[PDB]
């Protein structure tokens, strides 16, 4: 059957199966190539993430301030960048 290995997460992939690999202190969104012995592709996420936890496109991650006393709100937005945007109250 058509199948793709990677060896970083362990699991086996179908054609046309994407998954989640970590690669270097990253997360990659894989997906798996027929034709051979199971081509595997990989390709960087459109997400932000780090801090602590990962954060999709768009979201939201409302907690407390780092550099203050108050809790802080902010955003993420995407455009091939990954920049933020918060206002505390």
């Amino acid at each position: 059957e058509e199948t793709c290995f990677d060896k970083y997460t362990g699991n086996t992939y179908r054609v046309g199966d994407t998954y989640e690999r970590p690669k270097d202190s990253m997360i990659w969104d894989c997906t798996c190539i027929g034709a051979g012995r199971g081509r595997i592709s990989c390709t960087i996420a459109n997400r932000c993430h780090e801090g602590g936890q990962s954060y999709k496109i768009g979201d939201t991650w409302r907690r407390p301030h780092e550099t203050g006393g108050y809790m802080l709100e902010c955003v993420c937005l995407g455009n091939g960048k990954g920049e933020w945007t918060c206002k505390p109250i």
